[PDB]
């Protein structure tokens, strides 16, 4: 028993982190096979970030200008190319620690682990979610760019995020490993404001099921609702609309606990309208939305 | 910017996890050098746990009864001994992945990362604190015993916890790596109730400093207090008494932010008396106490 905000074990990803320096800029790179992936803004100075022309800045860089270091040993760069907002640096040595991997582009509401790194060295690991406005709320200082987000399925690492930007509001933006930004964000230091950060309803419901499984049941009530009625309340509270697809995804948790999805929606509706009244659920005083239904099943069943 | 509940990168610890089976019981072991450490209750059945005589149960076990498996390869057990509540299984092969390590016994209020494992396989990593009542609030299912807690200082892993028990209330109890339980708990399935789970005041203050550094400042007020006055309010709210040692420990955060420790105590006192009023601090609706002052400095400076 007990339910924690849990990240995936980071070892497989630690074995892929390298330091990339170009000019005066140092950030992190991800070394998979004989390619090192990193944000293309490694070629910029802070002044260039105001209005960068990446193709033009890149023409002035040669393979020998990209310094790639794995631990205390230097990697030889034999090619470089720009793919969307990432650079792919071809090196002469395959990473011997390359795990089985995939590149996946996640949807908003999906969770992943981030291995925060500086100078190609891991500092920590935390769990987060792709917000509905395509930002993430991470912990990233100068030099953390190129740190990655991932999920693991037994022995295959699915990389889904690479850190690029901190918006003027302190939230974060980045790309998938094909270099396409999540949402409308760009790798330029300009006015980029995020949209409404709505709450991921399906994740809140999954977490309420985790609370019932792990003993916290005070919020269960004598009511039910419909998807349409629940969604009127969800709209009012800046929650994402709940769909029949989300109800189907919650089916296994509903079956395990014997609490119908719409009855849990009615508990959630009352929590939204009445508040917590100074009470807590799984050690939280707010409705937690950074656990997917899959995360709840995985943690409650101990998948390794 | 941004502040997250961050665990240490777990790779160095993943390389030490093994599966230990004795009879019908399987749990995790920690393989460092040529010794595998695991809870001595691996020798018990669930029925034995009601009233175990560990010395007597152990007499019936030989080296060949402890099955130790690292990945898919078996380790040969050439000796076994009981040290307090842990078994030390001497194996014929040193763990080639043994990191630099120490065994440390932490104090209440200190934080650490846990690598939750099942069948010697890592499932996830999370950050937690040793509560003032010597319990931890983890996420542990059947088979997670032997999972460990640790801190890392550059390349040296300090192991501080090994999971043993879940109390009837759903909180967790365990030992240091010398096999001594934290607090009054025992490895017997009996009535063991935890004391008051007070809030770690010094950690709440550190987290309020992290909030100011990372932009959340609404709770700062025009007041100050004294240690004695603050402690009267701390007593009322089941917070640990704040000492001059804690004030000294918060000195670097006070210097960085320019907010005197006693002024932050006055902000905390008002938060205790008035509540949050539906507001949040670093994404939390409660006062977070599982970040030490050292954690706040480490995360805010990007130590790798
Ligand atoms: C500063 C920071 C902190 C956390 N996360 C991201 C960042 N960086 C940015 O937002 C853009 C940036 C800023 C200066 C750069 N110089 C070369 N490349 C650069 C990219
Ligand atoms: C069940 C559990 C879940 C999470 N954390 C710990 C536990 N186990 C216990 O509290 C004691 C126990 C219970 C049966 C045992 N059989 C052999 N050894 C045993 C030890």
């Amino acid at each position: 028993s007990g339910f924690r905000k849990m990240a995936f074990p980071s070892g497989k990803v630690e074995g892929c982190m390298v330091q990339v320096t170009c000019g005066t800029t140092t950030l992190n790179g991800l070394w998979l096979d004989d390619v090192v992936y990193c944000p293309r803004h490694v070629i910029c100075t802070s002044e260039d970030m105001l209005n960068p022309n990446y193709e033009d800045l890149l023409i002035r860089k040669s393979n020998h200008n990209f310094l790639v270091q794995a631990g205390n040993v230097q990697l030889r760069v034999i090619g470089h190319s720009m793919q969307n907002c990432v650079l792919k640096l071809k090196v002469d040595t395959a990473n011997p620690k390359t795990p089985k991997y995939k590149f996946v582009r996640i949807q908003p509401g999906q969770t992943f682990s981030v291995l925060a790194c500086y100078n190609g060295s891991p500092s920590g690991v935390y769990q987060c979610a792709m917000r509905p406005n395509f930002t993430i709320k991470g912990s990233f200082l100068n030099g953390s760019c190129g740190s990655v987000g991932f999920n693991i399925d037994y022995d295959c690492v699915s990389f889904c995020y690479m850190h690029h930007m901190e918006l003027p509001t302190g939230v974060h933006a980045g790309t998938d490993l094909e270099g396409n930004f999540y949402g409308p964000f760009v790798d330029r230091q300009t006015a980029q404001a995020a949209g409404t950060d709505t709450t991921i309803t399906v994740n809140v419901l999954a977490w309420l099921y985790a609370a019932v499984i792990n003993g916290d049941r005070w919020f269960l009530n004598r009511f039910t609702t419909t998807l349409n009625d629940f969604n009127l309340v969800a709209m009012k509270y800046n929650y994402e609309p709940l769909t029949q697809d989300h109800v189907d995804i919650l089916g296994p948790l509903s079956a395990q606990t014997g609490i119908a999805v719409l009855d849990m929606c009615a508990s959630l509706k009352e929590l939204l309208q009445n508040g917590m009244n100074g009470r807590t659920i799984l050690g939280s005083a707010l409705l937690e939305d950074e656990f997917t239904p899959f995360d709840v099943v995985r943690q409650c069943s101990g998948v390794t």
